[PDB]
DNA sequence: GTTGGATGGTAGC
DNA sequence: CTAACGCTACCATCCAAC
């Protein structure tokens, strides 16, 4: 069983490049304006120029311009993006029909078959990166070992323009290695408790006992780290199929006016319908996000499919619910649908 | 003495 | 208006219905 896995470079960003080269070799950032004032919200990307300065995609967007006046400011544009996505995932396919798009940049693939040592994956890569470069213009990071979490792992050392694989040996040597905070599936709280512990090592894990670390990671944690450490662990691939369907506002001032929160709503069920296309709903969830930025929300569950109209009236009565019990101002506001049959 | 639902915690794009 | 998008997935916790 061999895995490689694809991470597209700088994305958005690459794109933007790609469609204005004029902007290459030069800081660009790609934002996620909201309305709200001139310059308000936050960056979704930016090239590694940008990124050389400290403007990640997540720092708000009046920093980057604190930072980086003299920059390129640029209008996410998700669906031209998703557009050169699909092509590109749809290339892929020609090397292996075990494909798993994770995000909109990330794809995991079963080339087992196709293939039958590291040394014929790397020379497969090396193909799929040049396949990709001819007809989209774009650098991506290849990543190749025997499983999900390693590719991944082995692609999040090679960014950019990379490719690298990770073999059973250098496996057995990153689980001794390898950071622990550096395994994905692990964020900043829990590699917070990882030292409050000792476990600084993928490995040391092995080291304490089996309890007490669930007592403080949680069941599928434990169940996940120690498998890896005991290199146990196997995650197979699989289509994913969309369990979940948003749409959310920021709405131009905060509000606790109920007749001034509706209109906000209703653009984001609308887009939510559309978003659907097809699949029928079963549940469905207002989420509201308060002024201290605690996100908070209210969902209901019906034992059929709702239609647009029900979702209009029944979203009503949950931000009323929201209302009730938090008599904080809303913030951003929007719907959530899940459950499809 | 589970199964699901309602809310929220964490983690990554 | 005066900083913090918008999106998705998955697990932990808590309380009722069975
Ligand atoms: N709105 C928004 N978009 C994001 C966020 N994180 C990532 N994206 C978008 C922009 C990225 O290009 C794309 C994939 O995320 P990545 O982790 O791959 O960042 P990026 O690929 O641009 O860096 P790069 O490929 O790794 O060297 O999705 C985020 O927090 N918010
Ligand atoms: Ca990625
Ligand atoms: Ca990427
Ligand atoms: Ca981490």
């Amino acid at each position: 069983g061999i895995v490689l896995f694809v991470d597209f470079d700088y994305f958005y960003a690459q794109v933007e490049e790609v469609l204005n080269p004029s902007l290459k070799g030069k800081p660009v950032v790609v934002c996620v304006f909201s309305g709200r004032f001139e310059d308000s919200g936050a960056v979704a990307t930016a090239n590694y120029e940008a990124r050389k300065f400290g403007v990640k995609a997540g720092i708000p967007i009046v920093e980057a311009k604190k930072i980086l006046p003299n920059a390129v400011y640029l209008p996410m544009r998700k669906e031209v993006y998703q557009q050169v996505s699909s092509r590109i995932m749809n290339l892929l396919r020609e090397y292996s029909e075990k494909i798993e798009i994770a995000s909109i940049d990330e794809a995991y693939l079963d080339i087992s078959d196709k293939v039958r040592d590291y040394r014929e994956a790397y020379n497969l890569g090396l193909e799929i990166k040049n396949k990709i470069l001819e007809k989209e213009k774009i650098t991506v990071t290849v990543g190749i070992s025997k499983n999900k979490v390693f590719a991944k792992i082995a692609a999040d050392m090679a960014k950019p323009n990379g490719i690298k694989v990770i073999d059973d040996e250098e496996v057995k040597r990153l689980i001794r290695e390898l950071d622990i905070a550096d395994v994905p599936g692990i964020g900043n709280i829990t590699a917070e408790k990882l030292k409050k512990l000792g476990i600084n090592k993928l490995v040391d894990t092995l080291s304490i006992e089996f309890d007490k670390l669930k007592g403080m990671i949680g069941e599928a944690k434990a169940k996940y780290l120690i498998s890896l450490a005991r290199d146990e662990y196997n995650e197979p691939i699989r289509t994913r199929v969309r369990k979940s369907i948003g749409r959310i506002v920021t709405m131009k001032r905060n509000s606790r006016n109920l007749e001034e929160i509706k209109p906000y709503l209703f653009r984001a069920i609308e887009e939510s319908y559309y978003k659907l296309d097809k699949r029928i709903p079963k549940a469905i969830h207002v989420v509201a996000v308060t002024e201290d930025l605690d996100i908070v929300s209210r969902g209901r569950t019906f034992p059929h499919g709702i239609s647009k109209e029900t979702a209009y009236s029944e979203s009503v009565k949950l931000l009323q619910k929201i209302l009730e019990e938090d008599e904080r101002k809303i913030r951003r506001i929007g719907v959530r649908f899940s459950k499809f049959i």
